[PDB]
């Protein structure tokens, strides 16, 4: 019943090879998105591996894997594409919009470039938390589907067991599909992906297009990197073929969700210069975004492209100083605003104090009180202390009650985050074939800004 299309495959001819996937050995479904299913109107009976593990075609899929490039850690790598996903076809919804079903692990292609073409359970485990996670919390993603596992061996630092992931997206466009086509000398084909994008994700745009899109494009990426900061997501892997031209955080690898709050915080064990710190997300984008910029040179104004590149830095610091004002219940702006952040910020990091619970903590807060669970969290209570007199002093400045202000709180500091430590455990259970941890984690990852009288508020073990 369900409606695809061929949208992709008909419409950008030669930037992709159409291939079916390869099954796993004896794969099996061990978790699927029943909130998702329902919103894309998918049949109950579709989940009782099937489609989940490639095994299965719907009607009017039309698998393929695509082809694009990247710059990787700063220098041009040239072609990547999509060397062990496969794009199984494009759902048309009913309101007009569409969805692409991607499946990732789902085997070898044209652009496996030696790699094996298969994803391991640990992997889709963590991409599938962390992204549903970062939907529930309210940050643009790619979204999880289903999980399969297998008995196929594939091999990493050790042997692990073969799994598909169903990613869900508007759109799988990345900056690296526009360079992809720059560097390999074929302007038009950049100009019709452009066109392509503006037509069905920008179709308002009537034929000073490029400049208004292009625009949108940078105050996208900007809003998506304020929104990382502000939860203390960090990415990892910020390579030009893993930023979506949509803005949705795309490719969940070895990312992290801050525990205690590092600024420099490397999550990527192989990012030897910290490239991808935390801290460097903001500058990182950007350069990105230069990046994407040159390619639509031959048909975009430069004088537009660089409107657009100007505006990053004040769409983003907009974004982000609106967002950390409602985290800490600053109900109206005020000049010592900044400085009260700054002082919070490095308390915490000459603490290591968790960052999730310190603003949830906070959330508590009533302003004619210097009582708070947070005192006991600070070895220097008395430097606390007196931040905190100065911050409840600060509040009342807003005129608004405890009630009024704590809502708020609680509506944008959320009580959980998807901690490496939550996941593993998730895995660990997994693996042995009990999925009772991974749904279990899953239904509270959709209700971030619940307080919780279990663990998953919990910090991670300190050894
Ligand atoms: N095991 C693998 N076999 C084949 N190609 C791979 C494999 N792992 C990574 N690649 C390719 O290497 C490039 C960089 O990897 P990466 O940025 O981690 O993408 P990915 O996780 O495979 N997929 P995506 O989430 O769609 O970006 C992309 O072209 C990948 O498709
Ligand atoms: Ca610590
Ligand atoms: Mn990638
Ligand atoms: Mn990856």
């Amino acid at each position: 019943t369900l409606s695809f299309i061929t949208r992709w495959r008909d419409e950008l001819p030669a930037t992709y090879t159409t291939l079916s996937p390869t099954p796993l050995n004896n794969a099996r479904l061990i978790w699927h998105n029943a909130e998702l299913a329902n919103t894309l109107g998918i049949p109950s009976s579709l989940f009782k591996a099937g489609v989940w593990g490639g095994e299965t075609l719907l009607p009017g899929m039309s698998p393929l894997a695509q082809v694009y490039s990247g710059h990787q850690f700063g220098v041009w790598a040239g072609q990547l594409g999509d060397g062990r996903g496969i794009l199984l076809g494009e759902q048309r919804l009913a309101d007009g919009t569409t969805m692409d079903w991607h499946l990732k692990g789902a085997g070898l292609t044209p652009y496996s470039r030696m790699g094996d073409g298969r994803a391991v359970l640990r992997s889709t485990i963590r991409e599938s938390l962390a992204s549903e996670a970062m939907h529930y919390l309210g940050i643009p993603t790619t979204r999880a589907l289903s999980i399969v596992t297998s008995d196929s061996p594939v091999y990493r630092e050790t042997v692990e067991p073969g799994a598909m992931l169903m990613r869900v997206a508007p759109s799988h466009l990345r900056f690296g599909h526009f360079e992809h086509f720059y560097y390999r000398r074929e302007p038009e084909k950049v100009r019709q992906l452009a066109d392509f994008a503006i037509r069905h994700y920008w179709s308002h745009l009537a034929d000073d297009k490029y400049r208004l899109w292009f625009t949108d494009v940078v105050a996208r990426t900007a809003s998506l990197i304020a929104q990382w900061q502000t939860v203390g997501f960090a990415h990892g892997v910020m390579n030009t073929d893993n930023m979506s031209l949509l803005g949705l955080t795309l490719d969940y690898g070895p990312f992290g969700f801050l525990d205690d709050y590092e600024p420099g915080f490397i999550s990527n064990h192989s990012d030897h210069q910290g490239r991808y710190s935390f801290d460097n997300q903001p500058a990182v984008a950007l350069w990105n975004l230069q990046r994407l910029a040159q390619t639509l040179s031959p048909f975009v104004a430069v004088d537009a492209l660089n409107e657009a590149l100007d505006s990053y830095q004040q769409v983003l610091l907009t974004h982000y100083g609106q967002r950390m004002r409602q985290k800490l219940g600053f109900m109206t702006e005020q000049k010592e605003d900044n400085a009260l952040l700054n002082e919070l910020f490095s308390l915490m990091a000459r603490e290591r104090s968790d960052y999730t619970r310190t603003f949830r903590m906070l959330s508590l807060t009533e302003q004619h009180s210097a009582a708070s669970p947070l005192r006991d969290e600070f070895i220097d209570r008395a430097a606390f202390d007196d931040w905190f007199a100065r911050y409840r002093g600060r509040l009342q400045q807003d005129e608004v009650s405890d009630s009024e202000r704590q809502q708020l709180m609680q509506s944008v500091n959320p009580a959980l985050v998807l901690r490496n430590w939550l996941a593993q455990r998730a895995i660990e259970a997994a693996e042995k074939g009990d999925m009772t941890e991974l749904h279990r984690l899953h239904e509270a990852l959709r209700n971030p800004f619940s307080d919780r009288d279990d663990d998953y508020v919990s910090r991670p073990p300190d050894w």
